């Protein structure tokens, strides 16, 4: 275990499941993801906190004891003229009236942890992630957010697994937190919301490897994940990344053939993510038990977008005596006898045609300036990289990214 | 073999290597590292070049033939004040008159990358490590670039095995490099000297297989290195930085063991480098290659430098019954029968403490705040990080950084 508090949804609510059963009060307006309650968003043009009445028992207070906090954080940039300020805004707020304790606050594409002790001495760590360049890691996805605290080293902070920033904290005395943790924006000038999930506190420093298996296991890896870390969902229209080519998109040829030897248009240095042909998922064998979610090894067709409620089915040409099987759109309706197998590697995405005869037609990727399906990736992944031709992320259009 | 320009240095000159005969002058006063020649100095305070006439045959002039350039740079910032201006400077030319081809430049803390057709229509990648925050791994020491051209996608740049930034070169035509390649730093505001090694062309793009590759061989894997990336010395004073405790130095104590928990001090947010006590490395029998290299598996004697006369074996203090032992400044010269084994997993350097008789006496690590040999680390290795209590970089006092 090693964790002291656990913030899990259950019947309408969140709880502690750590033990310690610490008390969690909702005050306002917190949304709740309705395919994932564990994630909740909080807002700051009403009233909209989370307060953790800590057990008596696990509120730190103490020279010597390690600890570390472990969450994830989606910060949307809108428009990303409204949060270019330079002004730092508390976030996650855990200090006393004597301004001993910690805080997680936030400022322009930056995250900040604070520490400080009873006589005012503090650590500050801070991750700097920038404006998209290119496609952005970081902005409106969830980030793994992990502070390990060594009372005789140093405080690091982790992002995605990473170690980002560490500093000495040998110089702090007596740290003594809140009795209350409270998830509430304070001090941010425009109207914005931030994303909260998974929140823990542990009675140690975790190392690199317990922080990597949180990393992984928190988010479900059973079920596959949207562009911005969310469960990827059925009966969703969404835009294409081919992860190996971030600055191309897929456009409809008039042969109903898939190109992608089409460039993004950039946003100062951000490329355009609502750019190309949109897809829907949609099940095989349909259910009232079935939920909206995708996850590995399902049995899915993968529907083109077309003029308005039209969809049509995508499927590979087999009809030929080269390896690649082209990628056509079917205006007849007709399925060609064919199902895609969703699967996945981390946040990247893999599409597996496949015959109803159960035959392999190859995974969903690109030769040349033409999308494909090919059984060559197979043999030739690139291990522990996203540089994979068969690797895709499902970009949803949101109110949280805006290119307007 | 894809590699169509070489520069390496034979008969007290740069050749190339790669058999094409491409041409190599130097004009005026350009250093060359006597540890290894094939690293050279360029000046811009007096007249330094090196001049590469390129063979009329691996001369660029293209629309679709890919290639890839490579090469290692060394940027010091000196006081880190001269460096601080907003100011472009080239450091490789390769543009015709025309303003066709590519170059290299730095600005502050940056590495940028230009490409451009006859037609004026460029594309530019750009590297900012920025300011030291802790440990810098780019400032003052040898950073690995890598360009890869893909005429119908991406330019692609590379740091030390790691793609950084990529952006379409699609819309770009007809591109036709200068025949001359020009290493010299032109239109800096300030006068410095940067430091190259290893310039290849290649005659197509490269994969990060290949890249990997070039990036651990280029340097030799068998010879050790210090902080900078430059080889590890012999008869040569160093500070020590465990990669584990990278805000921490080591001091002697009055009972002639070593503490590690002594915090570097900061400038601004940069961690001082000249803190704590300075060793000296000692081949135990003399090398049959006539150099002052440190190798892997070389048998060493580690000297504290009490003062440049008094010199001290370090040894481990084997009468305990602690599986850790501490390591100690023999005052009588006595080196308890035992020898330092050298190796290294890239550019963290590894001490395995071994009596004469063939016993491990441990690795070179920490128990708490005590320096230590433990043979603990043999079973007890955290994989592909840098996260080990066992990895350390021996740091030289040079001009190229400054702490006054
Ligand atoms: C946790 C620990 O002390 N590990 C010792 C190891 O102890 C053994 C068991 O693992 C202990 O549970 C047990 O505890 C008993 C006490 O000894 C006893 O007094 C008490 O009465 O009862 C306890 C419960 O029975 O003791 C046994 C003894 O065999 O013993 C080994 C030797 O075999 C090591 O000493 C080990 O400590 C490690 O020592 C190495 C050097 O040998 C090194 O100093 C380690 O320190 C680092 C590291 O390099 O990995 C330093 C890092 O900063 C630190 N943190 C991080 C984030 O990396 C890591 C730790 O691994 C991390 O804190 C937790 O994963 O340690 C040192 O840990």
């Amino acid at each position: 275990s090693s964790s002291v508090l656990n913030m899990r949804y259950k019947n309408d609510k969140y709880v502690d499941t750590s033990g310690y059963d610490s008390n969690i009060n909702i005050n306002g307006d917190v949304y709740k993801y309705p395919t994932n309650k564990n994630q909740f968003g909080i807002y700051n043009d009403k009233l909209s906190e989370v307060n953790i009445s800590q057990n008596d028992y696990i509120i730190y207070d103490n020279k010597y004891k390690n600890f570390s906090i472990s969450f994830w954080v989606r910060i949307p940039n809108y428009d990303n003229k409204i949060v270019n300020v330079n002004n730092e805004y508390t976030i996650i707020n855990c200090m006393r009236d004597n301004n001993s304790g910690w805080k997680v606050s936030l400022n322009h594409n930056e995250i900040i942890w604070t520490l400080q002790d009873n006589a005012g001495i503090n650590q500050k760590l801070a991750f700097n992630y920038g404006n998209a360049n290119g496609i952005s890691d970081y902005i409106n996805k969830w980030i793994f957010v992990t502070i390990t605290n060594d009372r005789l080293g140093d405080s690091k902070l982790y992002i995605n697994g990473n170690l980002i920033d560490q500093k000495s904290i040998l110089n702090l005395g007596n740290i003594h937190v809140s009795d209350n943790i409270l998830f509430k924006i304070v001090n941010c000038s425009y109207t914005r919301y931030i994303g909260i999930r998974y929140f823990n506190i542990f009675d140690k420093e975790l190392d690199e490897t317990e922080i990597q298996t949180l990393y992984s296991n928190e988010p479900n890896t059973n079920i596959l994940k949207d562009f911005w870390g969310n469960y990827l969902l059925y009966d969703k229209e969404y835009y294409l990344l081919n992860v190996l080519k971030p600055n191309n998109f897929i456009d409809r040829r008039k042969d109903s053939t898939l190109s992608i030897n089409n460039i993004r248009s950039t946003i100062l240095l951000a490329n355009r993510l609502y750019s190309g042909i949109k897809v829907k998922i949609q099940r095989v064998n349909n259910s009232s038990t079935n939920d909206n979610l995708v996850r590995k090894n399902d049995q899915v067709y993968i529907n083109f977008v077309a003029s308005k409620t039209h969809l049509f089915p995508l499927y590979a040409d087999t009809a030929t005596t080269n390896k690649e099987k082209t990628i056509k759109i079917s205006s007849s309706g007709n399925r060609f006898n064919q199902v895609v197998v969703m699967n996945s590697v981390g946040n990247n995405c893999t599409m597996n045609f496949k015959n109803n005869n159960g035959n392999n037609i190859g995974l969903l990727g690109f030769k040349a300036d033409t999308v494909v399906a090919s059984t060559w990736y197979y043999t030739h992944m690139r291990d522990h990289t996203n540089s994979n031709g068969c690797f895709w992320n499902f970009i949803s259009e949101e109110h949280g990214w805006q290119e307007k």
